[PDB]
């Protein structure tokens, strides 16, 4: 009535009926769903979109491909949609209207599925319909050949509008825009930098959140690309030093009114803990001071070391002192850069104790607390262990703290800048599939709020394939339970 | 063959059935132009998406809205498709197809609208119509506020219909080259670790431009010295060797990750060495393999010294110390500022445009990515200037890069080959929503303007960049 | 390839003496294959100017089209739907109507011991369809032939 | 489409159709229900079963039995079907569609039962009618020993039919968790080979819960230390080495079947193997490989010696002789009872929360299994409260397992994957036939209680344990 | 406004929460008014509403019109 015969009188590919087989599966257990309906059509998905009315059955033809040596039979059945399908016993899917066909059947076959004649105007977007679509293998398929995981059977399905279809009702269509698909970077976590000091990463670490107070301010940002925290988006400005100095007359100190990534002078009336890279943890690291002269361009370069739990480091009031090796170098009111490599443990009789990462630095001195804070971190869903990014600075004077475990990955914050996606729901979900076995090693449990974590117990530092990608796949819910490694 | 029935007979809204027509619109004036066809009748636009062409014509439809204390006359017409209709009198519209009407009707009126079946296949891609519906204040409707308000109403003929059935456009899309959106001040040198202060434009004849530092495909396969992580540009992985009474570290190279480094690879050098002959106060660090105990001593790299021979395997460090740093630790060159610690020189190094030694003096730099020059012949190159930190003596610090180092892991996971050689790519200042300059981008890796001499390109640093197409090999920008 | 009167070369040299064309054709098709190798096979038709570049292979289920297998040992035929827009064509143009698309649905696992083996070979066929025929009538031309440009091979 | 006619045209007896009706019931009071719908015909209930859906209704009669010398008046009516029928007067019953019945009546006599067809699948697994039958003392029926008696007859509507071809319920059934019907006094502990003797709740924070032996999936996976046999926990199999002059024997360990002990596995230790520190007096076992002259003396083992090393593969006795257990025979010890001989300290050995030496002091013990506590706050584990024996010295004899050994095996057996996290097991004594508390028994393997504070857990020792269902993870007990 | 059209024919519960749809009166365009007035003609907007053609009752209970349980009020310091 209403369609045009080339529709009506063929067949169409499957919008997603795509699955193989393996002599590693087994008999009874499931292989393929689908939900029947008008959306299992390409052609009739558009041209049902811009209509209400709806009626009438289907037709499911079929087509495998597949050599002489293999040998199985398949079976695809009919169920009623509420049906518990777990653990079927192939012999009884018998009594549910079905067919069998031999996998070296060369030429395509036809599913009966007989009608229920319970019509009555269906509502054309219900997912509660009627008949779901097994896919089951009858036979053991001792497929024996000298090949090896050889002859993998692909199958495909295809649709057809039965004779006694129609549509009713007559609607102007939706525009439907589409959003982000919540692409993730597919880089080695030892090749991502970390994003509370310039350095990059070497691996993966998990240990129980009640061990350490959790809450660092660089590496904050929203999963949809709004400024937060003490964070910045260029990687290199985490941790240094740049502006003015003015000596002191004495000492190997100077004060220093800071200044930007590219020098601007710093501004202490914005919304901010810290200037925009600020050391967001107590420690003493060794990098260099230089200073570039504002006339001809002579540089300097002489080994400092910054202290980020001295009370002269003052960043949200503008001045920080920092010792070098030499005095008074450093001349009157120029631009003068101090960056940073390692840590050192000089000064301080304890060993392994710096940087200390679980605390927070005096950003507007001892006398005001550090204001917007981004919140700290702890799993909502209980018993889980939060992901840590282990790594070590470097060290030549003593015997520092150098476990630096990062929150975040510096790249993806820019990576989501860019994508700046609205999320589905709560909780994502990402897999570390290895490339090279195309499986999975390890998940997460990524949250809206910007952390991660994983159900897996005690301290790991997680040895990966360093050609592995990172593989997103769906978003779960705030009671899904990993597996432990 | 057949479409619904209630499609056929009646009438139905289109988008563009809207009008404000003031007497404070200027009489003889265009207020609406609209391409016949398909696009017009919106549940027929969604089912005429699938079906690739035309055969019949339409009837149009109007509906006005006025009051009765104004009187103005407006007029309706069709064109041919390329003609200018900007220059133009009300008076000379009559003499096409046309129907005029007042400003006090009841009934709709449909318009002429002469048809030549062209029994041709108007295809959907195109752009082309039989005409442009038109509009035009005919008599300026004074009186003594209201303003008259006029929609359209559009069915198909009844000896229209359709041609073949074909899928959803676009269904698959090579990848559209999404130009990350950021600014070059927060873009990083591709030959060091710095982000980017400067957009620079000049002459390829000045130097000798071939780095390898920031040298990639367009869809993503390792090309140069240049490699992934910032941070490994100009910075050295090793097992030092103690020289007796020096100061100097001759260096047995090493991987990111300490691996045992092999020589015998299709490669320039180890992923991350400099790309040039340079002087540089730096901070070689190490710690002790037994406890952790760090140490970082300033270092002086000379990449312009014969030791300094990475291909081969070995690397000269001039520290301030030296014995501090032990043999075969995880001894590690950070740079810090370049110096200028050769003679009075002003800006004589970095060498920049020179190449150093990888296999040594004896075996130049082998599997080079080569230069690049504008072929395309009256432009400039696009040089990224930065300028590094210094403590003593002043060096050329002027570093002119490439390409930006986050564009080749954001272009690796687009790994897109091009569509053409040319890209249209354009600096929006969305402060403005403006375009302050366009450029050649070309899809062997690099880009163009035609600009003459020497410029730096002052910025609005809040501006992105905007990719739009694939230009042809043929066309010269206006200059600045 | 672009479908016509040019793919029969009887067609071809009895189409060259006349000028007037209408009418539609017919394709059969016939492989060769061996037990060991499985595959899927699938030809269609599309309108000509549509750019095919990489196509999903599941898509090109919405044209018209058949599937074969790789081991049918007998020949099939493409059913080639008729546009009805015939209106006498001009017997010479290249902008013309239907091109034809060889694609393989199917992996080909393939799996024998042998090297690069059971490289399956692949024919075309033409015949003419029932409502053909020709209109106008015309001397021929004589149309001498060039020079293939031949180079040494040494 | 069709069912027997012998079926559809005439009635049937329901297994509800029953009735004991006396004066000394109290009037105004319900006195059956019932559901409505395919549950009430019997062999139509069989016939049902196979078809999973229903369109249609019924209609019900009934027959009543009386003398003539009482006078009564009864009712039955229909109701929404979650409607709260409990408090509710005889009075406004009558407002319902109902039909009243005399006591004194021959006919049969059919219900009106208003239909709205609701061409809904009402799914029989599920548990919801349209209703629930009802019946109530309406007048209160004295007379002057006589009991009043009635039933129910029944039949399907005509237009009633089926639905769908379905294949027998509950075909094939995942374990369905038998739990053993045993008491915690005739299950023994899973760290030692002695039988629980009471039960125990109180905090996981005064401790560090994580043994090795009592450690399994809840499908039957080798997990920690734990092993099958009882009587392999804390005894010791190997080749013992002779001590020049003292009481020890550094023993080279083997299997059960004294089979080489392979320390290469990715296990913590040899299965068997205690999981505290402790001083035990026991008695190492041997006999001669020639003839089979049996000799055991009374041994001391220490498991927070440093010679004790199971995953090494030496292990350190302490015995009243000194040389008489000969090396690399079937020496074997055999624990009798924990002393005390360390100092005057009460109640501290076993030390049954610390872990012990089996790779030595040198390697921690590897593979382990992990810790527990209460996740879902608000509650305390369950602990097995043992008293082990001792023949010199009173030291900590409480031993706390979590697990019986007995259930490892049963369940191995099961080998079952569960169907939710938490299970519905509750202590039933039969003698009661009432539940003293439940528990929240977890699908990893370990079980909780909402109990306050230390108790042993007083029951009566003919009591069995009754699991339920799988409940999901959000449920708080009541307090006992 | 026309809104998603349903139906589940056994019944709702219709004591209860029964929740489904709620109501949205969204501006679109902030509607300036422009005229010498400073904020005449404020734009009232009614409903006024009547049941679709296939809405129907079924069954039918005793009124118990009265109260429910304590309404659960709180304190207002």
């Amino acid at each position: 009535n209403v369609i045009d015969p080339w529709i009506r009188n063929n067949f169409v590919q499957a919008p997603g009926g795509e699955f193989t087989v393996s002599p590693r599966n087994a008999p009874g257990e499931i292989l393929w769903s689908a939900p029947l309906g008008p959306d299992l059509n390409p052609y009739l998905s558009h041209l049902a979109r811009m209509y209400n009315g709806y009626a009438g059955g289907f037709e499911v033809q079929v087509i495998l491909a597949g050599n002489a040596f293999t040998a199985g039979k398949i079976i695809f059945a009919a169920v009623p949609p509420n049906f518990p399908t777990e653990g079927l016993s192939p012999s009884q899917v018998t009594m549910f209207p079905h067919i069998i066909v031999d996998v070296r059947q060369l030429e395509p076959v036809l599913i009966p599925l007989p009608d229920v004649r319970n019509n009555f105007y269906h509502y054309n977007q219900s997912n509660d319909s009627t008949i779901k679509l097994i896919a089951m293998l009858y036979t053991p398929l001792r497929a024996n050949n000298a090949g090896e995981d050889v002859f993998t059977v692909s199958c495909r399905v295809l649709t057809r509008p039965s004779p006694d279809f129609d549509f009713i009702f007559l609607v102007p269509p939706t525009v439907e825009s589409r959003t982000k698909p919540f692409t993730v970077p597919i880089l080695t976590v030892e090749e991502m930098t970390n994003s509370r000091f310039p350095i990059p990463l070497e691996k993966l670490f998990t240990g129980p959140s009640g061990a350490f107070v959790v809450q660092p301010q660089n590496g904050r940002c929203t999963t949809d690309g709004v400024l937060l925290g003490t964070t910045q988006l260029s990687p290199v400005n985490i941790c240094t030093f740049r502006g003015d100095v003015t000596h002191i007359a004495g000492s190997r100190n100077y004060t220093m009114n800071l200044a930007s990534l590219n020098w601007n002078n710093y501004d202490p009336t914005e919304e901010i803990p810290a200037p925009l890279g600020t050391p967001d943890f107590v420690g003493k690291i060794q990098g260099v001071l230089t200073q570039t002269t504002k006339g001809d361009g002579s540089t300097r370069g002489h080994k400092a070391t910054v202290y980020t739990g001295s009370a002269p480091f003052t960043p949200k009031l503008g001045s920080v002192q920092f010792s070098t090796d030499t005095e008074n170098d450093f001349e009157t009111h120029q631009n003068t850069k101090f960056t940073p490599v390692g840590v050192i443990q000089d000064g301080s009789t304890t060993h392994r104790n710096e940087p200390q990462q679980w605390v927070l630095p005096s950003y507007s001195g001892r006398n005001v607390h550090n204001v917007h804070l981004a919140p700290a971190v702890a799993p909502t869903f209980p018993g889980e262990q939060l992901l840590f990014f282990r790594s070590t600075m470097p060290g030549c004077s003593g015997y520092p703290n150098m476990d630096l475990d990062c929150l975040l990955p510096q790249e993806w914050v820019q990576h989501f800048y860019q994508e700046a996606a609205p999320a589905q729901s709560d909780v994502a979900l990402l897999r570390f599939v290895n490339p090279d076995t195309g499986r999975v090693l390890f998940e997460c449990k990524l949250h809206k709020s910007g952390y991660v974590t994983v159900a897996h117990t005690g301290q790991h530092d997680l040895v990966i394939p360093p050609n592995g990608y990172f593989r997103f796949d769906s978003w779960v819910n705030q009671f899904y339970t990993l597996a432990p490694m």
